[PDB]
């Protein structure tokens, strides 16, 4: 079904934001796990396969809507060297990401591709829980300090 | 069955300390929640909740009396913004619940409303239950100090 | 997550809403309790739950946007003394909130805070389920009588 | 297999009685609904699925036959505006397709068409206590007077 | 509770639309049953039941908002003779349908009826997936053939 | 425990050629997905996630040996238009990542990681797997004609 | 079978640093349970265990292949007194004997025992692991402190 030009240059946008959202959960659950914080891991790497997730809702839209996903260019990874740094660079790339769906998600309504748009709001929806939880960690970094909060890290939860 | 008018009114004021207090554990708890501290909002959750079933009590205990329940006036909520001053606030409203509970169980048991005085030994009981785990915690606060007490709440108990 | 002043603001409104329907709803349940009117008890009390929930969702929404939850203003009750009169007050009180519902809905859309308003929205889904269950019980009482509609809350459904 | 024409008539006659009585029925129940007579509710749905299982053997029979369908034309639907009149719409119009079906079940059976028959009955079967549901129901406001019949219908049975 | 009329109107219109295509779904499922293709018999069968579905939600809104539901008049049907002309004129239909939807969507947020608008989102989710099935079909159709897709359709999935 | 840094420069080329596979794997899926080809779209899904595995593995090789993954570079995709195009170029990339895989295992042996050479003798096997797949379809093809083969993928296997 | 007298010579060299491994990874074990480090004598002890199996291994190869496996000459031990100085020790004995490990692996690969070789690159596989747990719990100390690193070994994990 032929949607709007515009609509589909969004969504390949978003799609872009989720393919670096992806990539860096996942290498930085992986540098969790290395490090040995099991707890990290884990939450990273779902954070990972959400985004993933996400990534595929938006290749099925753009299909069904007759547009090319474009998996091909790959936005910046920042990664970071330890874990404050690390998670302070998803919550930067999750505001990022927030911004570009707000957007969308006004443009979708005017050309009232409605459909588009409640897939949006609920993608929006999941990032602002990904937000919650990295500025709810960073918050407990400087409470308990980061001696007690890696020490907080190493067992699964 | 129509009761004592004075013991009606102890009755009214016990309920507006639990409505006080409904609220203030509530927020706690949920303030709890936001900054991850998911012990102390399980605790405090609870606490709301079990000041909800004593001024679910006060309701039927005082329609059964033939008075009229008032949740229309509310007394002042101490917030704070800090885990110490929160829970010394709780601890606060706690003791001046406890208070007139006293009161209230020895005129009571001047009128021979015995039914009543037995409804609020139990609540006592209870709020003393409540006082002594805030003491409790602040206790241990200065004992461990407050980054080793905060890392003791993020994970479920 | 810093929201937007004015959303936080309509959130604390609706939130004193939901405080006031909180009250009300728990009062007339326990009423209609001692009336020995269970189905109204039950129904009414979980109206009652139903709004502690909204309130939840509210305080919730207004922390993590960094706002402020005030759950200190307490709203004008209007309990009422006979059946019908306090389905009515109930009835008021929820197409009140409806208004209100209908204006932060639009505003959150206008700052594109897409997902308190998916919030709203999910809420006043609710609230018109309450407005329908009420509407529907006062035509009830219209059309079989009062004698005939208390006898049939005598027994849970 | 070649049916008889004017079988295949009466069957396309049959069918759009049944397509009147579908709408009929479905629209009563859910007025019905929103009146909280979830009794009537639920009869008048089941009876409008009824119809709907009365159709589809209709048109299976008339594609079997090697006819057309006709689901084009839709006859007058009498909807009413309370309980009684509704009832009485609805029996008005189960006696208006009972003479209807025992044209058509003498007219097959004059022609050989022994199945048609046989399906016809069935369904003949079906509308006549249709009938005398609606009958008794009538009978029984009569009876008891509206009040208590309206009360009669607001849990489920 | 009394909605706005123009909504009301944009309810019955679409109410319509699924009258049609409830009729010319179940016709299609019938004719594809005779003709031995049981995989297409299914998926419009549940097509069907889709639209009553949706029909369904419609007779609910609009008698909740105090309007009238229009069953009575049906539009057009446009049934076809064989699979692709079947398969098309679902597909047409489906698609004036999404424009109407879309029209009603948009004047349903202007006059804050954002309950409606939330179910009619829903609805036209459900239509693209309609769309969706019946162009991946005829598009299948066009690449392997006729005989090798009836062949394909023989038995259930 | 630090690797030799040309086996890691090896590790992260071969991690590339995976990040490309994981996507032009996933966008197959999806496009066979949309085509209505379940068959293809389930394989194809699955290479994907085999895909993800391995570049899995590198990343957590390349960590342990105190290296930095490379998720940022992405190679070029080859994603195509019709079915044999998508097959074809998924063959082309398997069979230069088998190329690459063999001269990294002959150097990891020349340095004597035998951890990493044994962890990439498992992935080539995977990857001759997956070529002997994709020969296997691309000669179904040719063997019983393409709308043949196009019809063998639209029922799950 | 007679084997290569090489090759028995170093699963004799090998088995010899296994002897030694076992009995350090016992003690150190048995240290950390009576210091009550339960965690560490948990995974410390199934270390122990671990180059038991791997002894055995040896043990029986040496056998098949007609050679005298030696269990008279123990290596020199060094076992620490303090935590870290431990954990340093375990990962030095490690680290040598890996090396001893690549050396015997290339050789068998030369002389053509290829079953030889696959048994020892499984066991280097499973003394990788030890290095990557060994190295991970020295920078858990670092980062962590010695106090915290102590307090979050006493329970089991």
């Amino acid at each position: 079904m032929k949607g709007d030009t515009k609509v589909i240059n969004y969504l390949n946008k978003l799609l872009g934001n989720e393919l670096v959202a992806i990539n860096q959960y996942f290498l930085h659950a992986r540098m969790f796990k290395n490090w040995g914080l099991k707890r990290l891991n884990d939450v990273e790497f779902h954070e990972s396969i959400d985004e993933m997730k996400h990534a595929d809702r938006y290749i099925e839209r753009i299909l069904f809507l007759e547009g090319l996903p474009n998996l091909q260019d790959l936005g910046k990874l920042n990664i970071g060297e330890d874990v404050e740094e690390m998670l302070r660079s998803d919550l930067a790339l999750e505001l990022d990401g927030a911004k570009n769906l707000r957007e969308a998600i006004g443009y979708a309504d005017s050309v009232h591709d409605y459909v588009s748009r409640d897939m949006m709001i609920e993608i929006l929806r999941d990032e602002e829980g990904h937000i919650d939880w990295l500025e709810t960690e960073l918050d407990l970094i400087q409470k308990m300090g980061l001696q007690n909060y890696l020490q907080a890290q190493i067992r699964e939860e």
